[PDB]
């Protein structure tokens, strides 16, 4: 049985996060959050050309608690800093997987090298929820180099698939996760198609960044659109009408309440109140 297309959703207008991240919120837990779990949020940054500058564009220090954030860089360079003492530069093809867990402070800025030169900036920021038992896990950070992400050639010269998290055709992705999920970066060649088998009951979304995609033979998704699938079923087909770049997100639902406010995502309102009080009290 196919994972039926539930709907196609166009990106909203762009908004700024800080002065470094012009993003479109392609989905968020406030709408269809149960049908997207474990994924809470996806902000698509760019694509935008930045001017050479002496300024350090980015987003200043702020807290998170209760979930993980994933940065997938396509163009440009970001420098990461967080309160566990982790740092580093994420460039094209690199990924960072940050666990906020019990609580973290972080900031993200254009790298000095990217500041000096300018050019295209394109990135996806993904929030991944944690199961309740793991929400106060210790904060941590995975820097994932492009070279560590398997690139799998699709059959029939159809393109390639980068396994960031999860497993495709026996290729395991380097990102460690708290619940079972896939994050696949797919380049599908115009006129080519591919069939995917996904676990039964997993929530699944396709995020089209570039190109035009025919899904299940009957739904068309274009640049900066989200295809939300029905979790029931196991089979999905995609066909590229033009060379397409997409993210496939799929995961076992976390069947626990979502209570989110600002930078915090917990299971209850009292836990949100505790996060605000801890942050205000200097505990982060
Ligand atoms: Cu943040």
């Amino acid at each position: 049985a196919m994972k039926k297309v539930q709907g196609i959703y166009r990106a909203p207008r762009q908004h700024w996060v800080g002065d470094g991240f012009p993003v479109r919120s392609m989905f968020s837990y406030q709408s269809h959050g149960k049908q997207l779990s474990p994924f809470l949020l996806l902000d698509y940054a760019g694509p935008m050309d930045f001017t050479p500058t002496t300024q350090r564009r980015g987003v200043g220090q702020h807290p998170h608690r209760g979930f993980e954030t994933v940065t997938i860089v396509y163009h440009g360079e970001v420098e990461h800093r967080d309160s566990t003492g982790n740092g580093g530069i994420i460039g094209p093809g690199d990924v960072q997987w940050m666990t906020a867990g019990a609580g973290i402070l972080h900031e993200e800025f254009h790298s000095d090298a990217f500041a000096q030169k300018g050019g295209p900036f394109e990135m996806v920021q993904l929030w991944v929820n944690l199961p309740a038992k793991d929400k106060m896990t210790a904060p941590g950070y995975q820097a994932i180099r492009r070279e560590a992400i398997p690139q799998v050639n699709l059959p029939d010269d159809a393109g390639n698939l980068r396994v960031i998290a999860g497993e495709y055709a026996g290729n395991i992705g380097p990102a460690k996760t708290f619940s079972p999920l896939n994050v696949w970066d797919i380049r599908l060649t115009q006129g080519k198609s591919c069939e995917f088998s996904l676990p039964a009951g997993w929530n699944t979304a396709l995020i089209v960044l570039h190109g035009t995609l025919l899904v299940n033979g009957d739904a068309i998704a274009r640049e900066a659109e989200m295809v939300l699938l029905d979790p029931t079923g196991t089979h999905l087909s995609i066909e590229a009408n033009n060379d397409t770049v997409l993210l496939l997100l799929s995961g076992e639902p976390i069947d626990e309440p979502i209570v989110g406010y600002g930078p915090f995502v917990m299971n209850t309102q009292a836990q949100i109140a505790e996060a605000i009080a801890d942050f205000n009290g200097g505990r982060f």
